[PDB]
């Protein structure tokens, strides 16, 4: 129906505005393009399905999500893969480590502040019935 189509459109406005405020934080920047395969040509032999915020916008645009729980799972393999790569106990490790966490915590946390439960709710039964 045209009312769906609306209710997905707002969605789309609703993940953008998201993407958009932890693209520009600073403690972000490493997330926001894809791995230059040049500098780290063994990222793409090691990780098995690279995500950065720049693909997730892409992704929005291309109507990839139909829900926030879809959203929320890119989100969490940008920090997975990060966490996988990066696993030792030196410094520059352990700060890419700490920034994947912050990027994760701080999209959950944003969800739970501006994320209607019912608006959820709706997006899932519309998807469900498809
Ligand atoms: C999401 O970003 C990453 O996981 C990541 C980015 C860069 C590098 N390495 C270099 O820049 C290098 F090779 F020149 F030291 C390692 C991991």
């Amino acid at each position: 129906s045209m009312q769906e189509e609306d209710t997905f459109r707002e969605l789309r406005i609703f993940l953008r505005n998201v993407t958009h405020r932890l693209a520009i934080d600073k403690r972000f920047r490493v997330f926001t393009k894809p791995v230059d395969p040049d500098e780290v040509p063994d990222y793409r032999t090691v990780i098995k399905e690279p995500m950065d915020l720049s693909s997730v916008i892409s992704k929005i645009d291309l109507h990839k999500y139909l829900t926030v729980k879809d959203y929320l799972r890119d989100i969490d393999l940008i920090c997975s893969n990060a966490l996988e790569y990066n696993p030792d106990r030196d410094p520059g490790d352990r700060l890419i480590r700490h920034r994947a966490c912050a990027l994760r915590d701080t999209a959950y946390a944003i969800i739970k502040e501006e994320l209607d439960e019912d608006f959820e709710q709706l997006c899932e039964e519309i998807q469900e019935s498809r």
